[PDB]
């Protein structure tokens, strides 16, 4: 009946991201990144944890591929440290991390994965910050450039498929409206400033994607939480229309249209916080449209009605322990609001299924691109059985539930290319530590310690090494 | 808040059939509708626009007390078959000098006249010779039908509208079978949608060419749509709703094309229309300048099975909670919003929706935005001073003018604002009991009386509104 197959050649993949498995953060010549600095300030992140060894894949990696092989993946979706590029961020480049990121490919296309190069993936260079501020700077934009068209030559002749920027909403607001991420500010309009920058640095790295690899697809990896009304009084609906407007059109509007939403940059506008538009931005902006929207999905949000009295900040979930998330909003806008509907992890992470489906309808029916889903998974505590083995149903359930609603999607038309779940192996989650686990492959370490870092298949990577061989017909 | 823009269309709207009358002088053809209300069942008590208000006769009369209101617009519609009793084959002269004079009347008062070419009197000739809007024929015999208004008028009226609620009048004509041609069945309903779609780009692309400093675009009955709950289902049910009763038509209008969504359902239902070569190239031609909105109430919408809701009866008699859930089966369906008020015709007091609706347009489709009509239709009676002290209506229009002023400030491009309507007219299956007017007429169902034209209580609420322009 609805069991419909997926597409022949559909993108199976999995994900990491550069900080958080590499390790070696000192070692042949790399540089300092804002990560490097910023989780050794007391308090930043879980319990003093960071990436100066993560689980170790720079020296690691033909294990991990070989774990990749084994499971069948058709895609792995990987960032490249720009500061074991250009440890000053510019100027000379470093031989040892172009041959690392190079080696790394010629291993996967050995195993016919391909490659899901990221740009950038949050490891702003220390030194571009010390310089000038980093994304603060307009100076950024040449300098982002000149990296990535570093890598378009090298790599260019065999990996087809890039992400540019990894959620800049999501990044960018923890770094300039909640302080939990490098630079550790709290100014909204430091943050739209930041921002617009980023988006110009976005669409100059993506036109120089044209002429280095015009054979190449490439689009942004955007933080993707679709809004829901929490209920039909139109009150709650308008708070859902802003938090649309706000929260997702400002991001997908530019990257997807060239130009900002009229409703949100008016209210900026007002209250002193929009970005300063110059000379030639909108005709930069305008060549920067991507071939398909990267899709991070984890969870809806349900928005509320906010009076001008009303919630702004509200601390986030960080330990595990269950309901201690709290709510969130923009006075006068919205409120974010527990869904009553929703079953949540223990980091109170809702689990939405259907969002998914929602969400891929969404930006398919505003945009008219091809969607690629390059984050999605589970967050949750693992523990080792005594036989050795790690049995995360759980885990199973969500990523089955997910995968049923893509298929759904794809019966409701979307142009859905590909997978990938987050993440591959077990790695550092930036604000979470090492004990919030989302990978198929388990990593033997805890906070501080890191044991033998000994990689274990969990019941996960069985589960879905057999959705690939079936191409998803058996879940 | 900003104030009002400073040539804001303020406006009020009516429909040939429902005000004219003289069914049947200076040559005038037989319109679908002339026969239709004739039916018994299709209209309440039997009535009919034979005579309607009279507003054929009464013209002068009328366009007084617009000008004793003060509007800066007037939203009517021209009856094609008094401009062509068949048609397609020659033009009534007598018709053409009728439209003339009006439109002659209202720049004489400093009335800018709102030209509606189509609003559902498709003439019975088309129907009966080659089955009116479903038949590729009517996009030629529309278009010859609009360049000959564009010809006469097209140097005094700037803005028209081309097709009036294509989505509601066609719903009704293919799917209820409550208007004509009385049929329900799916097929017929898009095919003959798509056949609507092609004239509207057809005399929109023309329009370009004959009246290129004017300004046109389509009326679309708009609903905004609701979700139940934040249950996921009924998220996806409001998602469903939206696409396939909004984006059908609002996509094609603005875009040229159809959403996805719907039409991969429709292909696979067997239901969706045939796209001809030339079809995609026609529509891309159609942009307007202006999205149209009629808008009256939001919808809000649950998850449907497939052994679900499809069919309701639809409340014509103003008995408040007799109005019966519809819906798509597997997709949605309309479920009494329990936040809101109703009129005695179930239909939802939502003006903050007017503002979620304005918005939604605004920043999908990036077009100015023009309401063409809004109103509340509702029992009225005359008190013993001779007075209709029609508080409710003016409680109405005060709330979504707020709403329209709080949109404006948001930024969306609102060029104006007709309510519906300036006098009482016959609603085409309420019958003359459900009165939107600013103008009371003394008739009812089956009396015509003297057709005694009073001025209500709203009517000097709205004088003020345009002399204050909406700061009060």
């Amino acid at each position: 009946q609805r069991l419909r197959p997926f597409p022949d050649h559909f993108l199976w993949g999995s994900a990491s991201a550069a900080y958080q498995i590499e390790g070696a953060w000192n070692e042949d010549g790399k540089g300092l990144s804002v990560w490097d600095v910023f989780t050794k300030i007391p308090g930043k992140t879980f319990k003093g944890s960071n990436g100066d060894i993560a689980v170790d894949h720079y020296h690691r990696f033909k294990e991990d591929v070989a774990l990749m092989a084994e499971m069948g993946l058709k895609a792995y979706r990987f960032s490249v440290s720009w500061p074991r590029i250009f440890p000053q961020g510019r100027g000379e480049a470093n031989e040892s991390g172009l041959r690392f990121y190079d080696d790394l490919i010629n291993e996967l296309l050995a195993h016919d994965i391909e490659p899901v190069l990221t740009l950038y993936h949050w490891d702003l260079p220390q030194a571009l910050m010390d310089e000038y501020g980093g994304f603060e700077s307009r100076r950024i934009i040449e300098d982002f450039n000149a990296y990535c068209v570093t890598l378009y030559k090298r790599y260019g002749g065999r990996v087809k498929y890039w992400v540019s920027l990894n959620e800049q909403n999501y990044n960018f607001n923890h770094g300039f409206i909640t302080a939990m991420h490098p630079p550790g500010v709290k100014d909204r309009k430091r943050f739209y400033e930041a921002n617009h920058i980023a988006f110009l640095a976005n669409a100059k790295a993506i036109d120089s994607f044209r002429r280095y690899v015009p054979d190449g697809k490439i689009g942004p990896s955007f933080a993707y939480s679709p809004a829901y009304p929490l209920s039909s009084r139109p009150d709650d609906i308008l708070a859902f229309e802003n938090a649309e407007e706000f929260t997702n059109y400002w991001w997908l509007d530019m990257y997807c249209r060239g130009t900002y939403p009229d409703i949100p940059l008016k209210y900026l506008k007002e209250k002193g916080w929009a970005p300063t538009i110059e000379d030639g931005d909108m005709e930069l902006l305008a060549k920067g449209k991507p071939d398909f929207v990267g899709v991070n999905y984890y969870q809806t949000i349900t928005y509320e009605m906010n009076p001008l009295d009303g919630v702004s900040e509200g601390k986030m979930n960080t330990t595990g322990q269950k309901g201690s998330n709290q709510e969130t909003g923009m006075p006068g806008l919205y409120k974010t609001k527990r869904n009553p509907h929703l079953e949540t992890s223990n980091w109170d992470w809702a689990i939405d299924p259907i969002g998914l489906r929602i969400g891929l309808r969404r930006i398919s029916s505003r945009y008219g691109l091809p969607l690629f889903i390059t984050e999605n998974g589970l967050g949750e505590f693992d523990k080792v059985e005594n036989d050795g083995t790690i049995h995360d149903d759980y885990r199973i359930a969500y990523l089955r539930a997910h995968l049923e609603q893509c298929r759904q999607a794809l019966n409701d038309g979307v142009d859905l290319i590909g997978y990938c779940s987050w993440s591959f192996t077990d790695l550092l989650s930036w604000l979470n530590g090492y004990q919030k686990r989302y990978g198929f492959v388990y990593i033997n370490r805890d906070e501080e310690n890191v044991k033998d870092l000994k990689r274990i298949k969990k019941d996960s990577f069985y589960w879905y090494q057999n959705v690939i061989q079936t191409n998803g017909e058996e879940l």
